[PDB]
């Protein structure tokens, strides 16, 4: 009858010998061996004993990882792995000095916003690679039930415990770092517990004693690294968004993303091909025609796509024909072929159209305003997004500038007398509907001077009803569109003020700007006389 | 298994294994009585069935199109010049334009003949789905799989059934959008 354990329990007692088991599974352990001696090899409940023990056994309890870090070659592995994300780098280093005080590891939890293809994730890896500090990565994107996340009941046969508990098995961790990837992204179901699940992972309080439903225990880790990923702020659940360490990340210039390429991107994808990594002919050149075909994105998602696909097309090519050197000429030969044109192929704008900039998940995008005749009575039809919010805005926009008109040229009644529609395009947030209000204004008074502005001038702000400008989301963002199109001037709110000088260097120089507090100045600005 | 028959040769992009194991293991941790494994299995199927990387091959030349437009209907003089016209710089570039080709005129005339031509002159597998009188976006991209009988989008089932990357589709009744 005790035949059974020879086969099984030997591996159970070995693997445990170190682990110094918690308070509560002081007790457990005692039920389940006791158990697992006597019971048939025929039982439900030995087959779930067995795999309850197997677990156990196999989770790091009580062997310590010893978290080791220094200040400053903390700082130094943060510059040697990833260029940029000044701003980051800081605010980790901060977060290290902390640790230094406390003597011990810190639950902050960090999240970064914004656009893809900034290497959130590779940014982690790096975190962790300074701070010696063991990492894995949850993709709560997919993320839809609690079940996922806490494991299933352990009275159930067959029955396995959540990610963040197969997490702690494999990586044999007590200090571990943590990825949430997409927790904007939140999944549904008849369980939409996950969401308010993400709340009790968010306070350490509620990390510690926190329920697994297979390990019938709960688990205790406080003070505990996570790292999250996002987009835009006003998707993430806002019990999660209001007490989490908000962080943005900031998009990439075409100079800057081409000393990344060389220096990160193209030897991580060498590594790909395995070739010898001097003499290499990827020089700015090949990646300066690439940043205008393939880098309309913000990010380097799409560079990344293409390089990695250069240096696995070298690989083939080792016993594929004579490479001799393969990787300006021959670019198109290489690759494929072209894709993108210019952004700006109505260079030479039509009177009544105007450009601005807007925001969106995927990065800053420049969006462009068409207003149109039709042709007492006098309406304006508006297209493209019909949420209420854009009409409201259009429609003050839209009397403001019959307003501007009626004291600036009372004898022209051409906005007055007429039907005209207006589109704007998709590419907008809902907080992006009020900042596009002057470029409408603009476009109208455009139309109705039936002039084009000064060409080459970009522009976003929120109009009062009486024409004072407004403050503007965004504007990190917006400003890296507008130097991508390469535009001579930039007009902003005087509230937007402080963002601007505060940006990167290179988007600064060559960029003529201008603070505006009401429509009066804007008109002059945009038609010299 | 089955799946990974299924995905032997129709082999999916490189970001998509993540999906696919991700499925299949949570698979392995539903029960086959729960709602969602039933649900699971769909989804897995549904991706796996289409052929990604996957697409027949076209042989193919503008004099004997002519040969296939002259055998299948008469007249239509401008009609054969203005179609041999795509088929030619099609021909030039080999891949797919980025404008798109429309044909109208009186019903009954064979605007739907002309397509099953083209296909034929092409040896190009064909299917046709109608946008006459839809007026839901959802009917194009399907709906989600908590739907009752959950379905997906027209133009990823055309794709299906082709079991190919390069149909012929033809998006009939544009006009009555
Ligand atoms: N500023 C940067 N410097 C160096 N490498 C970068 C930078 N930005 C992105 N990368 C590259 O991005 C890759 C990973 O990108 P990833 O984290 O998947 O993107 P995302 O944050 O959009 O999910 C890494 O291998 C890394 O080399
Ligand atoms: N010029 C033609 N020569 C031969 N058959 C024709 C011709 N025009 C139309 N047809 C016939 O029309 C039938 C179907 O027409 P269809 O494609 O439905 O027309 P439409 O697209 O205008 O509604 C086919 O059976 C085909 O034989």
């Amino acid at each position: 009858e005790k035949d059974d354990k020879d086969a099984i329990e030997e591996k159970f007692r070995e693997r445990l010998k170190e682990l110094v088991v918690p308070k509560h599974v002081m007790d457990v352990v005692d039920e389940e061996l006791s158990k697992l001696g006597l019971l048939d090899n025929h039982s439900s409940e030995f087959n779930v004993t067995r795999n309850y023990l197997d677990w156990l056994t196999s989770i790091p309890w009580g062997k310590y990882s010893n978290e080791n870090l220094d200040l400053a070659r903390a700082q130094a592995v943060l510059e040697e792995d990833h260029y940029g994300m000044e701003d980051v780098k800081k605010r980790i280093l901060e977060f290290i000095a902390v640790s230094q005080l406390r003597g011990s590891t810190q639950g902050k939890i960090l999240c970064f916003y914004g656009p893809p293809g900034v290497g959130k994730t590779s940014i982690a890896r790096s975190i962790a690679r300074a701070l010696n500090r063991e990492y894995f990565r949850f993709s709560v994107g997919g993320m839809t039930d609690v079940a996922e996340i806490k494991g299933h009941r352990w009275t159930y046969v067959g029955a396995m415990p959540g990610k963040i508990i197969q997490c702690l098995k494999k990586t044999k961790t007590e200090n571990p770092l943590i990825l949430i990837d997409e927790v904007d992204m939140i999944g549904r179901g008849y369980q939409g517990d996950p969401s308010s699940a993400l709340l009790e992972l968010l306070d350490p309080e509620q990390n510690a004693n926190f329920l697994d439903h297979y390990l019938d225990v709960p688990v205790d880790l406080s003070k505990v690294l996570f790292i999250c990923t996002a987009n835009v702020t006003d998707t993430i659940p806002e019990p999660l968004r209001d007490r989490m360490e908000m962080i943005n990340v900031s998009g990439y210039v075409a100079q800057e993303k081409l000393a990344i390429a060389e220096r990160y991107l193209v030897p991580q994808a060498r590594a790909l091909c395995g070739l010898d990594e001097s003499k290499a002919k990827l020089s700015s050149d090949v990646l300066t025609l690439l940043i205008k075909q393939y880098c309309r994105e913000s990010g380097v998602r799409n560079l990344q796509k293409q390089v990695e696909k250069v240096l696995r097309k070298s690989a083939y090519k080792i016993v594929s024909g004579e490479a001799e050197s393969v990787e300006p000429e021959n670019l198109q030969d290489f690759v494929g072929k072209p894709v993108f044109t210019v952004e700006r192929m109505y260079d030479v704008t039509p009177p009544g159209v105007v450009m601005g900039l807007a925001w969106t998940a995927m990065g800053g995008s420049t969006l462009f305003v068409e207003t149109s005749l039709r042709r007492k009575d006098g309406s304006l039809e508006v297209t493209g997004q019909l949420g209420e919010v854009m009409k409201e805005s259009a429609r003050i926009a839209y009397t403001f500038a019959r307003a501007f008109l009626m004291q600036h040229a009372p004898a022209n009644d051409y906005l007055v007398t007429s039907h005209i529609h207006l589109h704007v395009p998709e590419g907008a947030t809902p907080k992006d509907g009020p900042s596009a209000g002057c470029t409408i204004v603009t476009a109208l008074l455009s139309l109705a001077m039936g002039r084009p502005v000064r060409q080459n001038l970009a522009m976003t702000g929120e109009v009062s009803l009486t024409g004072k400008i407004l403050p503007v989301g965004g504007i990190k963002e917006k400003t890296i569109a507008a130097k991508r199109a390469g535009v001579t001037c930039i007009v902003l709110p005087a509230e937007n003020k402080k963002d601007f000088y505060d940006l990167a260097a290179f988007i600064t120089e060559g960029l003529e700007v201008h603070f505006v507090e009401h429509y009066r100045e804007i008109f002059d600005i945009a038609f010299p006389d």
